[PDB]
């Protein structure tokens, strides 16, 4: 595998599947569901890790497709099924754009996230 | 009430209690617990709302005191009890600092959040 999945027309979100998830539409999260993910985020430019839920030993929950998180995450996680692990490359358009965010993410940064979809629920 | 609670020595985190929460230490979240909050965040400078879980009609979960969220939120929520509603003023040191974050939060922004602690759990 290492299937590469193009998720936006502009090339700004491209997912590489590292471990395939479970089969079926019943194993795919729906818009508005709560998802639980583990992730590691690094800058493409330097390879430097700026955030990791794995380092914290506890995953992160959000509601899918609601704009609670960066656009790249909504788009990426919507494409995943339970237990899938992927690495997603996000152009700055799908991250923090021209401004960046705080000390660890410069403006116009391409972000690389390893994301694992642990579970989801209503 | 409208009790004002100073939470850092530098004045960078100051909470005003709008509705007092439940009594007891058993109604106070512990470091590492999951908390569920509703919030509305606005810039002090303009009054402009940059993020609201209430607009989304679904609250937000994070693990308390783990640096998953801005420092101001860890500090503020640690001081709350179940059902408390507060408004917290955060100096940029406790938000997104000199750089800001994305289009909606400029560098050196004081942030004002209304936060309600809905529940928490192990
Ligand atoms: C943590 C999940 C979350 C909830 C609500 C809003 C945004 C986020 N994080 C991300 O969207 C992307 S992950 C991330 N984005 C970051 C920006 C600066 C520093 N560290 C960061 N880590
Ligand atoms: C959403 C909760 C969350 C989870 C993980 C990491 C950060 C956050 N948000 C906050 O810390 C403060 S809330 C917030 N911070 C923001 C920065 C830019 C735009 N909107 C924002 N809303």
């Amino acid at each position: 595998t290492l299937e590469q999945v193009h998720l936006t027309e502009d090339g700004g979100v491209v997912k590489t599947i590292l471990r395939k998830g479970e089969g079926g539409e019943e194993n795919a999260p729906k818009k508005g569901n709560e998802v639980t993910v583990h992730y590691v985020g690094k800058l493409e430019s330097s390879g430097k890790v700026f955030d990791s839920s794995r380092e914290r030993n506890v995953p992160f929950k959000f509601h899918l497709g609601q704009g609670e998180v960066i656009k790249g995450w909504d788009i990426c996680v919507a494409s995943m099924t339970k237990n899938e692990k992927c690495s997603v490359r996000l152009d700055s358009k799908y991250g923090y754009g021209e401004e960046g965010c705080g000390e660890s993410i410069p403006g116009n940064s391409v972000l690389i996230f390893e994301i694992e979809l642990i579970s989801f629920r209503e």
